[PDB]
RNA sequence: AAUAGGAGUAGCUUGGGGACAUUCGUAUUCAGAUGUCAGAGGUGAAAUUCUUAGAUUUUCUGGAGACGAACAACUGCGAAAGCAUUUGUCUAAAAUACUUCCAUUAAUCAAGAACGAAAGUUAAGGGAGUGAAGACGAUCAGAUACCGUCGUAAUCUUAAC
RNA sequence: CAUAUUUGGUAGGACCCGAGAGGCUUUGAACUAAGCGUGAUGAGAUUGAAGUCAGACGAAAGUCUGAUGGAGGAUCGAGUUGAUACUGACGUGCAAAUCGUUCAUUUCAAUCACGUUUAGGGGCGAAAGACUAAUCGAAAAGCCUAUUAGCUGGUUAUUUUCGAAAGAUCUCUCAGGAUCGCUGGAGUUGAUUAAUAUAAUUUUACCAGGUAGAGAUAAUGAUUAGAGGACAGGGCCUUGACCUAU
RNA sequence: ACAUCUCCCUAGUGCAGAUCUUGGUGGAAGUAGCAACUAUUCAAAUGAGAACUUUGAAGACUGAAGUGGAGAAGGGUUUCUUGUCAACUGUGAUUGAACAAGAGUUAGCCGCUCCUAAGGGAUAGCUGAAAAGUGUUUAAAGGGGUCCCCGUCUCAAAAGGGAAACAGGUUGAUAUUCCUGUGCCAAUAGUAUUAUGAGUUAGAUGGUAACAUAUAUAUAAAUGAACUCCUUUACAUAGGCUUUACACUCGGGGUGCGUUUUCUUUGCACUUUACCUUUAUAACAAACCUUGGAAUCAAUUUACUUGGAGAAGAGGUUCGUUGAACUCAAUUCAAAAAUUUGUUUUGUAGCAAUAGUAAUUCGUAAUUAUCCGAAGUGGUAAGGACUAUCCUUGAAAAAAGGAGGGAACGGCUUUGUGCUUUGCUACUCUUAAUACUUGUAUGAGCGUACCAACAACCGCAUCAGGUCUCCAAGGUUAACAGCCUCUGGUUAAAUAGAAAAAAGUAGGUAAGGGAAGUCGGCAAAAUAGAUCCGUAACUUCGGGAAAAGGAUUGGCUCUGAGGACAUUAAUGUUAACUCAGAACUGAAACGGACAAGGGGAAUCCGACUGUUUAAUUAAAACAUAGCAUUGUGAAAAGCCACAACUGGUAUUAACACAAUGUGAUUUCUGCCCAGUGCUUUGAAUGUCAACUUGAUGAAAUUCAAUCAAGCGCAGGUAAACGGCGGGAGUAACUAUGACUCUCUUAAGGUAGCCAAAUGCCUCGUCAUCUAAUUAGUGACGCGCAUGAAUGGAUUAACGAGAUUCCCACUGUCCCUACUUGCUAUCUAGCGAAACCACAGCCAAGGGAACGGGCUUGGCAAAAUCAGCGGGGAAAGAAGACCCUGUUGAGCUUUACUCUAGUCUGGCUUUGUGAAACGACUUAAGAGGUGCUACUUUUAAAGUUGUUUUACUUAUCCAUUUAUAGGGAUGAAUUUCCCAAUAUGGAGACAUAGCCAGGUGGGGAGUUUGACUGGGGCGGUACAUCUGUUAAAUAUUAACGCAGAUGUCCAAAGACAAGCUCAAAGAGAACAGAAAUCUCUUGUAGACUAAAAGGGGAAAAGCUUGUUUGAUUUCUAUUUUCAGAACAAGUAGAAAACGUGAAAGCGUGGCCUAUCGAUCCUUUAUAUUUGCAAAAUGACGUAAAUUACUUACUACUGUGCAUAUAGAGGUGUCUGAAAAGUUACCACAGGGAUAACUGGCUUGUGGCUGCCAAGCGCUCCUAGCGACGUAGCUUUUUGAUCCUUCGAUGUCGGCUCUUCCUAUCAUUGGGACGCAGAAGUCUCAAAGUGUCGGAUUGUUCACCCGCUAAUAGGGAACGUGAGCUGGGUUUAGACCGUCGUGAGACAGGUUAG
């Protein structure tokens, strides 16, 4: 046939992300000698909105390591902080809500957000409105560290990656049904084009491979394999089991 | 100043009364190791089931939900439903004692209201064990049952009913 | 052997005209599609969500009544944006989609402008194989290319002479081809001696036949009747079978 | 200029045709036609000539959503004046957007020009043959300060951001642009003078505060560096409220004009004021401050907002609106201070009247007079303060400004090395002017006409089409609607007049009936505005709802209700429009025109609003929220793009991203993992590639062996694809079968549901609706073939949806009639085309089977005019249906062949060590065997292969401005201990390179027999063999007939010998019909491998003996036939044998069937050959000498190849390796070939006979009539395939006419089982007639009703340039069954 709808999402073309009331990128203050030595405390000027995600936008200045004057980052906010709060990162930081510490330096079961997949990346994991991870054990001869992901994966870390003590802002958003299409249209618009999505087997056959028939049956098997070439991965991908779930 | 009533005051008064936070124990189960070697589960009898890719069994680590025995009673508290691990915090409660205060404020109550086991419903988590449904193996003239093996929903917390 | 011409055969444009395509390289998003940016635009009405105030009732919890209020891809509606119905007008049109009347649409999944993005087995698609400049189940332009066609049409002065076939075998063969048959030309040989060769002929000899016919009492198969006799059931007798001549 | 025929060379050499090409031209024809957009008339001028040039007068229209102003894109001199008429200006034309000749566009301020956005193009790299693809991914890169700090370049807005301009006048054509006035903005160098004010003896003051302050021709001037931090620039939507401006209106004064018979203190016009002056002030919404200290809370807005974090009150300060408001300023006099308050006069506040406009006079340019006192409506626009809405929060920079910070700092003279010490006091700022030098020291370049559609654009053009923005008057009014009017514009359209008919088309209107019409209430009509009442089922409680259903409504004359101000409760001045009530009045009418809901009762589908097939389908399709599912924890991932490097999703991170299915709510979501998918474990495990590793060999080779994935093996999975049974028997009647038996499945349809858009049978059965019901509705449900996210069931709301009924209503119909505009018509003017072999009266006949011409008849008399649709198998256009092609294409798959991708192994890139493991080599013990060979253990020897690990320098990822060596909601700039590759991370694994396996309709290329009484299905008649058809040689056909073939056989072959069989009779213990035995009779009735036919008795049969000729080689030939091939034979020959005594006979089967080219492979054969300059037995045998010696020998490495001979197979059988689909389709053809008529025939149907057994009470025939038998007919259906495939328009209804008779009625008769009556059969009869409906797409059918009877037929199945389009037969769609799929359906249903 020709592209399918799939493959024409990638391309690079028109598909591309909704930049341009987007504020700017989240990730946190890079690593540098006073934040692994000790503790820099800032100061939360404002909070702010994004058009991408749930999550508030939280305006920190920090007064620079090596040249006069104030300089502003951008970091996602933890839910219960405030503007005017005094926001402290590094090793040497206390356990308290909105803090930027090292992951080696929790005490167990602490709940926090912000994880860097490996050290000094500027935070990468659990960052989506809600989420949380747990902290869940910490090596005997220390260094590495061990995480639970909000997915349900248990993960391992090197201890000195950075983490945010309490709960990602914004909870419970799809708790809210949406009540009408022009809302689902509204949500879309800021994001991506990939919306109203059009099922496949009411597509003509050129076009999708569920395509074709009389009574718009699938007509062979929904699940493909993992194996499967590009233009015909089309319903359920590489699936370990179809149905209902139980645990 | 009612062996009426309410209110007060007091005691290292009382108690598995309520709520929230908190903490520990054990089995069971999962995962990770470990050593073994043929059967192990299962029963009125057995089969379905699980097992040489090491089951069942041994011991250890980590996880998980559940429950909180024994002590425990012709015992305690709660309006009743109901309530049993640790400590803390917030709460109520009754009796006693009282040369303390008020002075009939009461009794029962159609209307109306609060709470209201268990199941069930709706929504999010959660999901070990148990287990309507269901699936088989048996038992029986027959068995949609009793018995057996597995097994969804429910059972648990939050938020509604 | 060389060479002249001829005809046939074979390759090429190969008797002339004719596709549907396939490949190669480019050109279009002024329409239109979708996305984006900067911008514009939507007479007038109607209903009357939350909150608020006042009144009323009730011990309580609570509940009612009147205002106020101004919510909604709410309602009707010009315009605007559409194209439902009239199978109305026109249908050698006013127009290669127009006209009249009717109708759907109007604060949002809204409409428009301009700029901008994505390009051909590609784009784009709230998905019709729709759309991509009157061109789309594969755009437009030129070239490979006079592509190719067992198929259709056409295929040009005269007189004269001879003149067919529509059988046959083989064929991924039944609209074709090959190859035999049947035809013309050229030539030699022979006849040219009322001849021998010879003949779609008869004759006299001599064979070979199993069709029309004819037969059932000749055989095989059918097939209708009785007559006369020496193996079976019942009570010399009955049904027969079975013979024999019919 | 031309011949050549004397002879002969040479060729692009001879046309009617090709839907030929090109150019010209007719009949059609003075015809079709010149129809939208309300409509013109009279007089005059110009001119040769005026319906459409100009002018006046009328009458009209457009009607501020305009043919009006402006502008954008595009056009491009279209503008203007002057000419002017060859062609054009579809009529005319003196006109003109035509032609000709000149002419016209003037900017510091209006734009462009500058900035950045969506984005574009480049630089660095890197890829790539290059072309190009990428845009910091290994940058020594553009600037600012004065050695330090910033830091990709560049284009991209004529509607975002944006330095500054307005008024009046003026030209034939421009004007925010020229002219006059007034300004504003930006520059404005150095040096020296001057003048302007500041500060000083290096930086002013006030104010409690919020904050204020420079008025100089000019508000100029209030120190400030690095470095910083802000802000303006700069932003959504909705809703109301409020303020100002403009607009509109009213009243009064003043001017002019108008009506002025009658009325009219009148009707109308005019009554002007810009930018600019931080405009001066006032006013007002806020904000903020000082005081003040608030509950019996207060203040307070339309709205709610606000308050001890300080409200009210009282006094202030500021911004923003505004732009002369306010006694504002100036002035005056009265009362003040060593410069105020009170009173007066001025000024359109300056700009400003000199400028405008309306007047009025005189010259023929000059004067005069006017220019202003009150107010309302709220139509526009801006602002302000706000409130609410969002799983949406609503650009950026150029540019400018403010602040923090505190670097730097008299002038002159002078010793000494910018510094130090001495002497002196106007100095430092700052505007503006001036002079001089310095290149010439003030304003760059580009746009500016006109149209903007009605004729300037695009649409082939002066085309009723399309094309962006602003401006918005009066009345009516909810109203920017519709109607009419003012300003402004027009009175022209590709023509006019006259006539007035059919027909057409755009309209009206109809008595009585009221859907009877029609597939269908389509069309048309009825309704409608408002106020006041009244408002159901049902409902997700929100709605349904304007439900339904009523009443009222004019004009006049009154009454009541609703405010604002200011006087000292009363008294006054004073504004709107809206409401409510009462009289009187009239042809009972009054939302009067215009405007403007038909409603109800139900079913089906879709929840909804949304969206879609541009130019046939708006829907039930699609989307949607919700539900449900799946993959993925990250740059070594998911998902996806790209040749490659590299990207996108990602400015991202599981409440995410990606991929699907389903489709609001409500209620539910059963069963099955066998089949196919998908998926999870693995060194126990079968297979499974390269490499590796060993063994063998001279080597090539040849062999083995190893933990890849994959599959297999073991599970998991149905909101994965999907699937979801059959018979019997059984209850006091019968009935049914709870109940039982039974075969069987992976499991056997549960909850539900229904003749539904799903039901073939089927117009199902029963109700009900109706008068009549294939329709509607409710039931019932062994259901061809319902049913549970492929969704089941129900649903309020919603629908340009599908369907039915009921009410209202009507010309839909009875049954048509009248009427109006515009056409048609005649004329003047202008003026085409399709089409056209030739043509044009018929009947019949024949003929390629329906002729205009042909033969025989009828017949046949110019020229014409208007209609009309019978025919011209009328036109269009190489049938789209069907078939055909060794033409295609789209599409699908477990078709054949592939392939990007992906997965996995190996080798490399790939270093450094450590340890463990194994193999191999060399030595010793144990077990078995015949000095030798084999098996098992031991060396822990050497060498080598492997698994685990540590290291980092290779390599890879991330990070930053590459920013401190490791341990213990202010401001912030000029420790101690240990040590002596930017930072992490990963790391010899990746990755990449090359091999290699798997997976691979994601994508590619291609194929997808033939015959064929259409094709497909079925079959094989496709290779063959018998008999028959076949017509007495031979020949010879049909999807003719009855059949057979793809083998079987060491004997069923070969030879000889012996014997005679089947059967029948008569006999013989058990013994019977069969058993064996015997005798007689026994020409074949047996047996002969197998079809069927031939042949056979001292055999060809049966029994027995001996055997292998079922052999090798070669001919001549027969059959089919081309007299090719194979195959099967027949006759021999040369060998060798077998058997028989011997002649003989034996070269497969008693004869007729039993089957296979080339290449290739394979194995046989040979004293045959090759491997391309040579050799390989063998220095063999003799000699010979010491050597490059001489003779002489059929037999001479491995491997490959030949030649000859078999065998491996092509059954579509003289031999391609090959599946489906198209209702999305294309093209070449076909009447060689279907679906339609006509034609032949008439099986089938229909109609008529003849017989006479019977029936008819008795009685053949009154009426009948079996068993039988003969015809007719072409209204049926077939059979057929002659005619048409470069198109005969495919059902039915409507309408309309004619023909027929096989008569239904009517007329006349005859017969009777005929009493009358009723009637049956029958003869002359085609004159005359043959109906209203219900239901269905219907022919047909069935009712119901009328009737005189509701007869049968024909005419290309009469009737589509008459209609209609409901059905069938395009594209969309739905459901079932069927198909893995694409898709299929003589099944249904819907838009077409």
């Amino acid at each position: 046939g020709r592209v399918i709808r799939g493959q024409r999402k990638g391309r690079g073309s028109i598909f591309k992300s909704h930049n341009h009331h987007r504020k700017g990128a989240a990730k946190l203050r890079h690593l540098d000698y006073c934040e692994k030595k000790g503790y820099i405390k800032g100061l939360v000027k404002d909070i702010i909105h994004d058009p991408g995600r749930g999550a508030p936008l939280a305006k920190v200045i920090f007064k620079r390591t090596e040249k006069y004057g104030k300089k502003e980052e951008l970091i996602i906010a933890s839910e219960g902080m405030f503007t005017g709060q005094y926001i402290s990162c590094g090793t040497k930081a206390p356990l308290s809500v909105g803090n930027i510490l090292p992951i080696g330096k929790m005490p167990e079961g602490t709940l926090i957000c912000n994880l860097e997949h490996r050290t000094g990346n500027r935070g990468t994991l659990v960052k989506a409105s809600g989420c949380y991870a747990t902290v869940v054990g910490q090596s005997e001869d220390g260094k590495k560290t061990k995480v639970r992901l909000p997915s349900g994966a248990k993960k391992t870390i090197d201890a000195k990656a950075r983490a945010m003590v309490g709960v990602v802002g914004a909870g419970g958003r799809i708790d809210k049904p949406i009540l009408k299409a022009g809302v689902a249209h509204h949500k879309y618009r800021v994001k991506r084009n990939c919306w109203p999505k059009v099922r496949g087997v009411a597509m003509n056959p050129v076009e999708h491979p569920h395509g074709g028939g009389n009574h718009q049956h699938i007509g062979h098997p929904s699940t493909v394999s993992r194996s499967a070439p590009a233009g015909q991965k089309v319903g359920l991908i590489a699936a370990r089991r179809t149905g209902l779930l139980r645990g």
